[PDB]
């Protein structure tokens, strides 16, 4: 099958196109024949070599997938060949005590796709039918695609880290990035009034029309007093941060006492530096957040399927210009996911 | 193999002794070599016909149960032949958003070990990996097979629905019968002062030599004035109650003010009137509870290794003696759990 | 001063009106001329007699109000006469623990103005700072008046007790009575799917008006069964109850499994039998709600300000008409609030 | 009245013993003529001029204080001349949301004894009603005076900020100051097993006595793995950090994937670095945590009482040595609590 692997651990010049035989299903497993894959951040890591280092190479990257059955195991039940879904990147055992609790990545063996082992970038990708989720009809491919791993992400952030709620003021850093767009979404859904954060007066003229309630662009070194100003000088009840590495002194500034920041867990390995003192005595809450429990899936598509929630395709390239796309989020270049049309 | 067959539906009678043959385990599936299983009052609602209608015969009831590995599927690890075990009774899809969050006991599909399909009370006994947990070491089997439902239904009612917390008076109603032992053991390892309520001396007596801090007789009409008196004046703060429908009045009465109730499996006779305007004036809460998540099995069972939880076992019968099990049972007067040996 | 005293126990024409001395505010008390005095039906309960006995008489009922600040006590900050208010009609000590905590409803000395001492029904009270709130520009005084006890009570019960989420059925029982229009509005605020119920057609069609998303009509003997129908069959997950004991079998028949229902001030007739073990089978949970923390009056007035909330005035009484308006309100007739207008 | 006092802002040499007028109770108000005052850091701060600047001096400090109530103030309830007492620290309006909900903690007036006001170091002290607690019969008062705020501060971090409970393995940093050693204590409480460091055997020696199940010593750079050792290889769930300035770079690397982090506040001014990369892909959640809510006082004597909790007296000294026993602060030579006796 046709497929992207990377043949070394560098820039997006290590990703090529070759062949490799097609993957089959085991018990309890099933097949799917890819049309979309969507990129993440988490590919660009594993790319480079600071995430997942002592992988087998090559290596197919790729945890956001979309497409349909092409065949399913012995002892299957549930799916069928030409059924159209969605992938669930969250790869657990289902036997210790944090699966059983429903907190599958919080358990010891938690892999994400593409990541330990071959993704979405190729025609054809075996997994756990407990990992697929029936695509809604209302949506193309390449638009499922881009729901799963930012939304999964950004729901546990937003409704289970800083359990936002009506009356909340949500500040949302950099508008733009994958986790970002669907914070957005998310927490206006919750009932906050969002206030999103971005460099340029385009992503704040995307972010507004995404459901974003003010705006504010922190290329002026001032943005946190505006934010200040923006919730009646109290400064954001709840953060959502996917990084941390940005300004993270002013998003403290921006914050109000007692206020929570969520920060989207990355294999980065950036070494920065956090506030002590005048921060815990604000008694602020900083909370890591990795994916979300495979759970929070079916609830995020209901919302898609219902219109209250929507996937942010900012581009669409072939599987094949997968180095482009990876140059697009170097680059930083799109609002939104990036899309690869497989098949 | 030896196994208690349910011939027909009605009296305990109806549970004879017939050579069934021995499953064979599937793909991500166990069989058990069963040494004891515990009985459970809903083999007896099975028994009766009141539950688990359109049920096949012959049907092999049994929830509980306690052994060694037999042998085990293709493919499955974490287990071994002549691995001692205890059998986790929850059987859910592993699939549904229920299952995924770790409410399996929430699961559409939801089904205990006995109540649909053959369940212990035979020599030998199939199923998912992901319901068996390793048995203790310092039990004997009969022991640990007397855990696993009761703890994991006290624990739902303590843990999650009363959210019993050090300072609490929790109130235990009939010490030794259905999830009371359970109960008043996890309720003081919360850190609350229980006050456990029986009708013989004998089942009182018993009561604190299980951490009952006070003990109250209900076969004296004003037993709920004896409850207040005993805390306070105020009333218990949380309450665990497993009959119901017949000194409910009594336990609404000796509750206080905003308190916590948490019913099992209450299905007792009459439902009188139930006085309301006590339980909504006084802001009361009264919640059902039946089973608990898979989830729950991990942390009793490491309390009962360090002795910090302990089965009660109050009978031990030949397994082909299933029916004088379930006489003793029914007229609740053992203290504890009725435990079959198998082999 | 003109106000409407209670002379003695007994019917609505137990209401008249006389003239009594202005009360002088204390400390940290302030004096409110009173515009609008809302009806509850928690002061017909002490004009029947039915509630605070021993209670010295003549007796100023009402404990719903909004006016003008006239005088303020010698030490108090943050209130000024011409400032407009509403009323925050929990009265408590703010030294005990329960009120420290926030939970002043829970007071062991708990009072609601109006039950114990001289409410709203004249044209002055005297009460502590602590229970005023600044009144929202956006509406007239007998609006605002209309707004705090009902919404507060709808409140908790969605909110707290039943904690209601997006993507969540709520149903709410007998639309335009009690506490339902406050909770109709609450639970939409929360991303709720809201069922209403109601006994004429204009009820529900004043439901939908509210947000409502579906409606209901209980006057034929089989309305449980439209709910869930109108539930893809689950039934509501949320439920929103101030009547109960007459149709709440029909309640727990319209509820989903594991369910939770809030009961206000249920205190209706008979009490039947209240069909048990179909609330404990199915995990359901009961919970009691009188009022709610005055702490959450603020988020209610901000809502109110902004729209997301607005009070329903069903209809205005001159003050001296008070009896009349204990009638309309005995009559569970009216959709929406009465309200008294002092001055 | 003789106190303690600061004529500027310098090391303990600026602490001088002077007479300054006796307070006069106001409304609502009460003098406490004082018996012993307990030391806190938060004093060593202003002492120096970190925290509190532009106070007018000449300033008493002293947060911590219990003693005999020397009269009250007009409208006082619930105290009178002759009641022994302790003081619980925090300063509130009452009358904000936050206070309402029983955040007192968290309100933007909110002021802690001895920081903005005169404090416990002098022989009379008057405060709000609402910030005097009943003193338990069975301690000295000296001992009494060492709970309120280390314990409140404790309380919050433990109970309310990492929701400890049974099972949890606890990890409490640096054994010996006061908030450690009531951490230790209401940690046991919960169920859960304490691991405490320190840097000296003899601390160690005493953590043991207060109840630590395992002690660490980190002056060897490789106490988090004897941390992890001691927890199974997983590390601590939850961590009590009244610093946060000692190895935090090993407080991560003993803390468990998912793990809770509470760091207890200071205006210390203290700047330093928290790991971002591996600290919130591990979903760590860092929590900064300040004195707690006044309703917390109550239920924590209560535990004193009945004897769960202990106060830790390390050393008392004469009102006057006030220099010498911020000394032994600042040189950090003392177990527990350094108590001054006054009078
Ligand atoms: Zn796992
Ligand atoms: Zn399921
Ligand atoms: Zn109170
Ligand atoms: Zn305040």
């Amino acid at each position: 099958m046709r497929a992207v692997v990377m043949r070394a651990r560098g820039g997006p010049e290590v990703l090529e196109v070759a062949d490799l035989p097609v993957p089959e299903p085991g018990p309890k497993e099933v097949r799917v024949r890819l049309k979309a894959a969507a990129l993440n951040h988490l590919d660009v890591w594993v790319r480079k070599g600071v995430a997942s280092p002592k992988l087998p190479l090559p290596h197919v990257l790729g945890a956001d997938g979309s497409g349909v059955v092409d065949a399913v195991g012995p002892g299957v039940e549930g799916f069928a060949p030409g059924d159209e879904v969605v992938i669930n990147p969250g790869l657990s055992c289902g036997r210790c005590e944090r699966c059983l609790a429903g907190e599958d990545n919080l358990c010891p063996r938690y892999q994400i796709l593409g990541e330990h082992r071959h993704g979405t970038y190729a025609e054809y990708v075996v997994l756990p039918e407990a990992n697929l989720a029936p695509k809604p009809k209302n949506l193309s491919f390449e638009e499922a695609a881009a729901i799963p791993l930012t939304f999964l992400t950004a729901w546990q952030m937003v409704v289970d880290k800083l359990g936002v709620r009506p009356g909340d003021d949500v500040l949302v850093m950099a508008a733009g990035s994958g986790v970002s767009v669907a914070a957005i979404q998310i927490a206006k859904l919750f009932g906050a009034r969002v206030i999103a954060t971005a460099g340029s007066e385009d992503k704040l003229r995307r972010a507004k029309a995404l459901g974003a309630d003010e705006t504010v662009n922190y290329t002026h070194p001032d943005w946190p007093k505006e934010v200040r100003r923006l919730t009646g000088g109290k400064g954001a009840d709840k953060v959502v941060d996917h990084t941390g590495a940005l300004y993270f002194e002013g998003v403290i500034k921006a914050t109000a006492n007692g206020g929570r920041i969520a920060i989207a867990g990355a294999s980065s390995g950036y070494e920065g530096t956090l506030p002590f003192a005048h921060v815990f005595y604000r008694q602020l809450s900083i909370l890591g957040s990795t994916m979300a429990s495979k759970s929070r899936l079916f609830p995020i598509l209901r919302f898609v399927e219902e219109g209250k929630l929507k996937p942010v395709v900012g581009q669409v390239l072939p599987l094949e210009a997968a180095a482009e796309g990876h140059r697009l989020l170097e680059e930083r270049r799109v609002f939104g996911k990036v899309v690869l049309q497989v098949g």
